[PDB]
């Protein structure tokens, strides 16, 4: 009936959360709908990056017998097949797995979990329909409503419906031939690479000339080109207008500059998500912003006392290192030691990573927002473009391009932007340089590691 | 015939310390015996990473079926191949193109350049041999003895000519069905690794219980136990006393256990390198050490006003981003602006990579170091184990090591050790932030990146 912390959403955020509050000893009630992990465990992080280590290694196995392997065997892209429903029932064995082990921690961490809808009713108090079929009312001293997001869909465009969204990607029992990807963020950005890497045609549909606008300039151009390069065909300066479902059972996309996308067996959107917002939190008082996201503080406090937010359903950088890492703090500050009273999450230079093809990473402000806060006189910037190593003995070959923005005389690093094979791995350690407050000075300040691509960055300009 | 810079050796640290001389405006000359680049170009890190590129793909391959690709090929061990006489012309085509990027680069930057072996004479002067078959005599104002090292040969063991060193590794036309590798030095590990990798039962003998016993012992275990489990033979507290050839033209390795190794294609040695001297090093007085090699202070001066010397020969830490950075700062305090009049290199917490299979790094003292610095009391260690999200679809595992070792109570990271894949390329960031007097709550203080292996390294114990 009555807990100290009560949790909304199993998710990234909400699962980091209720277990640090446990450990500080708290009795925590933790409330899922579907499936412990969230977005990122079931139709986020992890079964995307297992689908982009298919399509990585299809993309090497190509290049096998030029490395002098298996040349008895033709290992080129028109032998290419991937077994895409037996890796699917493998990608959901591993995702069902993780739920398990999840359980698992939250029972061993005392954490109680129940399965259901939860809602605010009118007393304050969370009302859960349950899997049992129930219905309970529970009360709390303190609530975290960690939600998360969903997809947004174009209801504006005439057969929008016949378009699924991310998750609608990994229902996918079945390889389409052809496949439509519409929006320039990270999502579909990585969606479109793996279909690509894995043999079907693959467009991919934005509004501007290029993709990742909320990116570095040199991220954007160089997966832009590198993707029209490669195959992925890119329709820029493009919406879709209209979509039809044929005779065949294919959709036809229409565009808004008369030309159009034929003989289509998918379509999928990613052009944003917005918060997930079912709870009650009409009754409660919870204030939204102008975009229906809750408004939280720099604490995660909502207007409502006793009553937090955070991660995506706040939607401030939307990843889930940042969910799990505001949820552990805003834990420490509600029942910690007395030293974490103001512990609260820097949002600022958190580090990011596409995992596109080639891969990309960026962390701090891009050169066009450095050049806004600080001035152009004040803004240098160092940049190198090389091919790696791998594809000397290679015809096919992948873009490296690593750019460091620096500010004022001591010419400190406001902005690392990258492109390329490992740039993922590559950026964790800049990461905590840069918050260390490193300048260029300090990047040049290592030996460097020969030979591999990141000693780049500690010898440039 | 007079120079303002005369530089004995065209490898790492000659090449670079020339270009830099050049840069400042000094009549320089480089003699170089052999190819431009040295060790590392033409028998060392780059042919070594090129070879490792195709044992890293051969495993990779194998695993493709099971990531659900190319299923009606048998991409197995069993149908391993790998044209090691094709790839070898690949591999000395690129290395000869970088020889010949070399040579356009120093003549287009002033430095010329003389091939044929260098020595002093008497007068203090340095007289080459050429391919004229010619014979100049040359002085110079300032002179860089950069002649690297060599292959040491048990010449103490009967048949110890029947077996190479890693110069005959790359010489080798043919790929060796049973080869023998002896010592736990890096260079070793690789080259076993890298046989390994390509199909060739291969065996690695070492004098103690583990390998690349120079680093942490988290180094040390996991790759000694991988290898063996992989199917790399490693004969422990072992010693090579005899080397014969039968009939066959096959060798029998023969132990100080009386243990045996037969039906051997392939037998190389390495177990170390010494200076490469030869020069007239005694004609002018040039002090050496009782290892043979040249003595040096931090400024990289001999004993002997005007003759400097860095690199291989010299000795410490013997990597080609050392001897280019000794190399450099050598010619800034040399012939730079008065800035760097007293600019010499930081040889400690220089990062180190081992390109085994997995991958190794290493940046700092070990955990025994660390304890006999500082006492046990003062020495806090984290740890992390691990197997990487790729290998969640296979049968086949790797693992994960994360070592951090911390010193004082405000757990300075004086050693960080990894093993497991992408950890050359994970290193370096973190190299800049240990050089910035990175503490464990710096590494804290940056955001981890999701899902990635670095990761590990800002969210432990
Ligand atoms: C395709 C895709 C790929 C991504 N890749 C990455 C990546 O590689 N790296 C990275 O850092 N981030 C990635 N993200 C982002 C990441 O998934 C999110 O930032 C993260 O999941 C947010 O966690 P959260 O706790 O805010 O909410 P979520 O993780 O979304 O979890 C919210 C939970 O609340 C539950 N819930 C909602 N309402 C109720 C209710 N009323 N009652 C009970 N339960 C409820 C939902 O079922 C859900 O489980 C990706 C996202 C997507 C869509
Ligand atoms: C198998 C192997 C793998 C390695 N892998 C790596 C790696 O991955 N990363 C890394 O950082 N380091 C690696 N190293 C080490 C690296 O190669 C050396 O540290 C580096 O080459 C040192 O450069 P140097 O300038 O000291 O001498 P070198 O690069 O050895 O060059 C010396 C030059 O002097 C010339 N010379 C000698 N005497 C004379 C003379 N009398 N007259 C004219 N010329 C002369 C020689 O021909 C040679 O070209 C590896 C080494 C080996 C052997
Ligand atoms: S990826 C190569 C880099 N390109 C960019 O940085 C583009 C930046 C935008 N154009 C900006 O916002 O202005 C790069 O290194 N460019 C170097 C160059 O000289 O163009
Ligand atoms: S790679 C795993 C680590 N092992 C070691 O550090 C071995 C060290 C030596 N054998 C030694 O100290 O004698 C590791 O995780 N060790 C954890 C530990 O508690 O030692
Ligand atoms: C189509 O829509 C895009 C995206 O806004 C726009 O840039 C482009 O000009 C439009 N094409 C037309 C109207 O010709
Ligand atoms: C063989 O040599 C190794 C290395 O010195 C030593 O550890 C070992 O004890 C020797 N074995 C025997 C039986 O002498």
């Amino acid at each position: 009936k009555h807990y100290d912390y009560l949790v909304i959403g199993g998710g990234s955020g909400g699962v980091a959360s209720a277990r640090r509050a446990a450990s500080y000893g708290a009795k925590t009630l933790l409330v899922e709908a579907k499936a412990l992990g969230g977005t990122c465990v079931n139709v986020g992080c992890v079964p995307k990056k297992v689908m982009w280590y298919a399509s990585d290694l299809a993309t090497r196995v190509s290049h096998a017998n030029e490395y002098g392997l298996y040349q008895n065997l033709p290992l080129d892209k028109e032998h290419l097949t991937f077994n895409w429903p037996e890796f699917k029932q493998k990608r959901d064995a591993y995702v069902h797995r993780l739920n398990g082990i999840y359980q698992k921690n939250l029972e061993k961490e005392k954490v109680d979990v129940v399965f259901g809808w939860a809602r605010f009713n009118k007393d304050g108090n969370v009302e859960v329909q349950k899997r049992d079929n129930t219905t309970e009312v529970y009360s709390a001293n303190h609530i975290l409503v960690a939600t998360g997001g969903k997809a947004i869909f174009p209801e504006n465009i005439p057969g929008f419906e016949l378009g699924t969204d991310s998750d609608g990607f990994f229902r996918l029992e079945e390889q389409p031939k052809k496949v439509v990807v519409v929006g320039a963020g990270y999502i579909g950005i990585e969606l479109a690479g793996v279909f690509h890497g894995l043999g079907s045609e693959t467009h991919l549909v934005i509004r501007g000339e290029t993709v990742l606008r909320k990116f570095d300039e040199c991220i954007q151009n160089t997966i832009t080109d590198h993707y029209v390069k490669e195959g992925i065909n890119v329709h820029k300066l493009s919406k879709i207008v209209k979509v039809e479902k044929n005779v065949t059972d294919k959709l036809k996309i229409h565009m808004n500059d008369s030309k159009s996308i034929d003989d289509v067996d998918e379509l999928i959107w990613t052009i944003g998500r917005k918060s997930h917002l079912g709870m009650g939190s009409e009754n409660v008082g919870i204030k939204l912003n102008s975009h229906d996201q809750i408004i939280a503080d720099e604490y995660q406090n909502t207007n409502v006392p006793n009553i937090y937010s955070l991660g995506d359903v706040v939607g401030k950088v939307e990843l889930t290192p940042v969910a799990i890492a505001a949820g552990r703090k805003l834990s420490n500050r509600l029942f910690g030691p007395e030293k974490f009273r103001n512990d609260k999450l820097d949002y600022e230079n958190v580090p990011s990573v596409i995992f596109s093809h080639p891969e990309a990473g960026s962390i701090g402000i891009s050169e066009k927002e450095a050049i806004e806060k600080y001035g152009k006189e004040n803004i240098k910037v160092y940049n190198s473009k090389f091919t790696a190593m791998y594809y000397a003995m290679l015809s096919e070959k992948s873009p490296t391009r690593y750019k460091i923005v620096c500010a004022g005389p001591n010419e400190k690093v406001v902005g690392l932007h990258i492109v390329g094979d490992s740039s993922a791995e590559i950026l964790q350690g800049f990461g905590v340089a840069i918050k260390m407050g490193a300048t260029k000075a300090d990047f040049d300040n290592c030996v460097a590691i020969h030979p591999t691509s990141a000693e780049e960055l500690v010898t440039m300009r």
